């Protein structure tokens, strides 16, 4: 599973220290995780805010080429390091050799 940093785009706009958004963009970011190895290498899903933060869509998509635990296992290393690529963003995309994911405010 081929984890290698590719591309990125940041919101030059960061989510501000302790922002609802970190809930449900968190929260988001695991149905993406969780679920597009089974929703066919692509997958796209939401989460409304609570506390007057915005809505949150996101897109992953994996390497067709690659298994079921490795699509789920790039997300997750990817996850975990978008957050540093973009030093916390309202908004990212990232692009790695197996996997791609994209966060917005808005839908996209
Ligand atoms: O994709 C993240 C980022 O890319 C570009 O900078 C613009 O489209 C931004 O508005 C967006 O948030």
């Amino acid at each position: 599973a081929n984890t290698a940093f590719v591309s990125s785009a940041c919101n030059t706009q960061k989510i501000p220290s302790g922002s609802p958004f970190n809930r449900n963009l968190r929260a988001m970011l695991a149905d993406l995780r969780q679920n597009t190895a089974f929703s066919g290498y692509d997958y796209k899903t939401s989460r409304a805010g609570s506390g007057g933060a915005p809505t949150a869509y996101g897109r992953a998509t994996c390497k067709q080429s690659i298994s079921q635990s490795d699509c789920t296992a790039c997300l997750s290393n990817l996850v975990n390091r978008i957050f540093s690529i973009c030093n916390n963003a309202i908004g990212a995309r990232v692009q790695l050799v197996d996997c791609f994911i994209q966060y917005e405010q808005r839908s996209f």
